[PDB]
């Protein structure tokens, strides 16, 4: 049977999340490689935090790439087969590209640090943010945003599961969209503790910086199919992969569609590779015939080896 690996992004991290892998030689070597690339002790940052350091986005993005990739390398060290198709959620798309051999891990490290810096400084402080809307289908959330937009730009920017949508834009747009969403019967419509309007058109300046940065990155044709967040496309051309990463930052993460794409390829097993269990839960919601597992410690890895 064919399987997919999906890789998590920001928001899946926690202090101590790799403790259970502390004595797996490849996890140690991956944390060493990350520290060498970034100039700080990534192992201890993850193990000890504090959470306020671990949650700075300039740390969170390389931390989540490292932790999830560590988990991929442990899967291999254990003799796990290559998945037939991969994807990842926002930052996680980078990890997927690394697993697929498109971007060397050593290159991916300063790339995602830079991406974090770019995305955090694209718009002036306090201009915008993000919110989570629960209970409304995608087209209703789009209608909510189109209506709210008279008060400021606001867009539906993460399609995560049925009835689970994140929006992003101006502070005013986000507030009005929550209010409208509630009126239309949303189970929940609440601002997220995020300081920048990620995956909105307001983030175009981040895309522009990413384009300049990726110009100098050696991207290779993947050895595993990667389905991208922005277009739900599987592309092999290095230039196209780069462009999908550029547009990704200021465009919608079509996560539901990526999972459905994977399913239409005849994959029935979808394994979340990395900590936090976020993607595991979304797979269940997107398509209950899919069979989930997760690799985040040695025990879960062995159960995933079975599936």
């Amino acid at each position: 049977m064919k399987f997919a690996f999906v890789f998590p992004g920001q928001g899946s991290q926690s202090v101590g999340m790799l403790n259970a892998f502390a004595d797996v030689a490849v996890v140690r070597e991956t944390l060493d490689e990350a520290s060498d690339a970034l100039g700080q002790d990534i192992g201890k940052l993850i193990a000890d935090g504090p959470a306020d350091e671990l949650n700075l986005t300039t740390n969170t993005q390389p931390v989540m790439l490292t932790a999830a990739y560590a988990c991929y390398r442990a899967w291999q060290q254990a003799g796990g087969a290559q998945p037939s198709i991969v994807a990842g959620h926002s930052l996680g798309e980078y990890t997927a590209l690394v697993a697929a051999g498109a971007i060397a891990f050593r290159d991916a490290l300063p790339l995602v640090r830079f991406r974090a810096q770019a995305m955090q400084t694209a718009v002036p402080v306090g201009v915008g943010g993000m919110a989570a809307i629960l209970g409304l289908d995608d087209d209703t959330v789009r209608a909510v945003c189109a209506e709210a937009s008279a008060t400021g730009v606001v867009e539906a920017v993460n399609f995560n599961a049925p009835a689970q949508v994140v929006i992003a834009g101006t502070k005013a747009g986000i507030e009005k969209a929550c209010e409208i969403a509630k009126e239309k019967g949303a189970k929940r419509a609440l601002p997220l503790p995020v300081s920048a309007p990620f995956h909105s058109s307001l983030l175009k300046p981040a895309s522009d910086k990413l384009r300049e940065y990726l110009a100098g990155v050696d991207v290779k044709a993947p050895k595993i199919s990667v389905v991208n967040n922005i277009d739900v496309a599987v592309v092999s051309d290095p230039a196209a992969i780069k462009d999908a990463l550029v547009r990704q930052a200021a465009g919608p993460v079509r996560w539901v569609e990526c999972v459905q794409h994977i399913a239409r390829e005849g994959v029935t097993h979808v394994i979340e590779c990395g900590p936090g269990k976020v993607l595991a839960g979304l797979t269940k919601r997107i398509d209950g015939n899919l069979v989930g597992a997760s690799v985040f410690d040695p025990a879960s890895l062995d159960e995933a080896l079975k599936l």
